This record gives structure tokens, sequence and C-alpha cells, in this order.
């Protein structure tokens, strides 16, 4: 089931999130942990073990946890993130 | 990449505290995605949420689905040994 859900960036340009993945062998990302208190975690439409499919209208294809990371951490004020759900 | 391994014990229920994820047509890595509270999983401190799994009782979990690798934990009584890469 794919989803999008735009979230506000903290006063520390974060959403709250961790993210495995988009390694050798293993292509797919995934949301890891969601932290407590974070935009990710009040919005509460992502959880872990969510796959991660694009961002702000851009796919991960592709790309390894830290530029996915960086493509996130470039998106000033708020962000769009595509997924699947769990 | 980390590889281990950790035996759990089984509690009264054929359990060890872990949900997992992936295991599909074009995403083949196999992962731990939750472990639940007072669980073996949560009491040993072993693994957490992100870790793959690569096999199960000395036996790998390669091309296998979801639901096949909780068929392989859930098989094994008494204790089991979950071979993993450490996020
Ligand atoms: O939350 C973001 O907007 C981003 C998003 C990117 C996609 C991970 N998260 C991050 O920058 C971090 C990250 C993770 C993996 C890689 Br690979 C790279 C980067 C994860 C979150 N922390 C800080 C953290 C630390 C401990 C508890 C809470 C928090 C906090 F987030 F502040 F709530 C910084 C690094
Ligand atoms: O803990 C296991 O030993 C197994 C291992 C298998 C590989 C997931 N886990 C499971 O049986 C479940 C499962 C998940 C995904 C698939 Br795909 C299939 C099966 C997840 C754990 N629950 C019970 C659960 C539910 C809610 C809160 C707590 C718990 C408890 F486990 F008691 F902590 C039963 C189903």
């Amino acid at each position: 089931v794919p989803g999008k859900v735009t979230l506000q960036k903290d006063a520390q340009n974060l959403i709250g999130i961790s993210i495995g993945g988009g390694a050798q062998y293993c292509p797919c990302l995934y949301i890891v942990q969601v932290f407590d208190n974070t935009p990710a975690a009040l919005d509460g439409t992502v959880a872990a073990g969510d796959e991660i499919t694009g961002v702000n209208g851009r796919s991960i294809k592709g790309k390894t946890k830290v530029e996915v990371a960086k493509m996130i951490q470039e998106v000033k004020g708020e962000v769009t993130i595509h997924y699947n759900k769990l």
C-alpha cells in the first residue's frame, strides 16, 4: 500500500527517523526508528518497518542511506516522504 | 556489516518477541522490525530494530518470504539461534 506524507521539520531541521537498507545486495530502504516527540512520531503516519520509496517527488532507487539522509536534510521547512506501509 | 548470532530462549508461548520485514519480490533482505518489551529478545539485548537476519539454526533464510521465516522460527522449540548482521 503506497502512501505519502508531508512532515514539518523541527528547529534542528529533523523529522525524527532512522533509516536502514540501501546497501550492496540489499537495495530497499526502510524506516528503522521513529523517535519520540518528533514530527514524524507526532504525525503518526509512518512507523518502523515502512519502506521509503521517494523524497519530495524523487525516487530513492539505488541510493545509499547516507545519500537518502542528505536528500532529506537538504530539504528545509517541510519534506514529503513517499512510502509503502508494512 | 558486522555478522553475529544469538541463541534465544522461547517463552511459554513459543515466542522470542520479534516482528520482521522484507522477504519480498524486489526487496530480498529480511530485517527485524520490532523487538517487543518483556520478551526473550528484548531482555537478552543483542538484537534490535534494523538488524538484518541471515539465518535460523544454522540454515539460511535466503530467498524466503517473511511468512516462511516466521514459520522456520516457530518450528524450533525451546530455544532458537538467530544469525544476524548488526545495523
Ligand atoms: O530525522 C531526520 O530528519 C533525519 C532523516 C535522515 C533519514 C535519516 N535523521 C537523521 O539525520 C539521523 C540519521 C539516521 C540514519 C542515518 Br544514515 C543518518 C542520519 C537520525 C536522527 N538523529 C538524531 C537523533 C538521535 C537520537 C534520538 C533522537 C534523534 C532525533 F532525531 F533528534 F530525534 C540524527 C541522525
Ligand atoms: O516472536 C516470535 O518468536 C515470532 C518470530 C517470527 C519472525 C516473526 N513473532 C511472531 O510470531 C509474530 C509475527 C510477526 C511477523 C510475522 Br511475518 C509473523 C509473526 C509477532 C509477535 N507476536 C505477538 C506479539 C504481538 C504484539 C505484542 C507483543 C507480542 C509478543 F511477541 F508477545 F511480544 C505474534 C506474531
